């Protein structure tokens, strides 16, 4: 049993409360601010080097060190719901240019081929993983939506007040984490592709 948050004006006052009481340091925050502005850079060069950052420059290696720091104060006190968004390249490259047609809607046959790459399959992420507390219009034109399932004790962290994108209900997962996608399906009208995760 996963809790999701169905209103705005209680996702808020419960993400304000949990990050009240986190305690950041004045140079974890700093670095978490300058994260949110430049995430798919860094997580990118997280994924081509493996999660190596040895030979990363100095500035970067600091960095990345924080935040992961940071998540020894911010962890969830119970089960939760997270939301993403993604664009096709999240797939495969041969997904890249296949899973749309040009209408807008996806493509049911790479759907389906979607479906028996990742159905019941684990994945690793070796960058930071960016959600929401809901489905929110950050990601509303991505044809990709991802739930991720999160236990009690987890680490993750509501960074909204500390993020270039406020008012998002932004949270943040660390870095290397597995999970299992438990299903995909086709959204009502068409347009997305709606994928259930439990993360390990």
């Amino acid at each position: 049993t996963y809790q999701e948050f169905t209103n705005i004006d209680q996702a808020k006052a419960w993400g304000n409360a949990q990050y009240k009481k986190y305690g950041l340091s004045k140079s974890e925050k700093e670095a978490i601010v300058s994260y949110t502005k430049s995430a798919s850079e860094i997580n990118g060069k997280l994924r081509q080097n493996k999660g190596v950052i040895n030979g990363f420059p100095s500035n970067l290696i600091k960095q990345v060190e924080l935040l992961d720091k940071s998540f020894n104060k911010m962890k969830t006190p119970e089960n939760i719901m997270l939301f993403r968004g993604d664009d096709p390249a999240y797939l495969g490259t041969e997904f890249q240019n296949t899973l749309l047609n040009s209408n807008g809607t996806i493509n049911k046959t790479a759907f389906e081929k979607a479906k028996a790459k990742f159905l019941n399959k684990d994945r690793l992420e070796y960058g930071y993983i960016s959600t929401s507390l809901m489905n929110v219009s950050q990601f509303a034109g991505r044809p990709i939506i991802t739930k991720f399932k999160v236990a009690k004790g987890s680490k993750a962290g509501y960074i909204d007040p500390i993020s270039a994108f406020a008012g998002q209900l932004n949270m943040l997962l660390p870095r290397h984490s597995t999970y299992h996608i438990d299903d995909m399906r086709l959204s009502s009208d068409g347009k997305q592709i709606i994928i259930t995760a439990t993360m390990m």
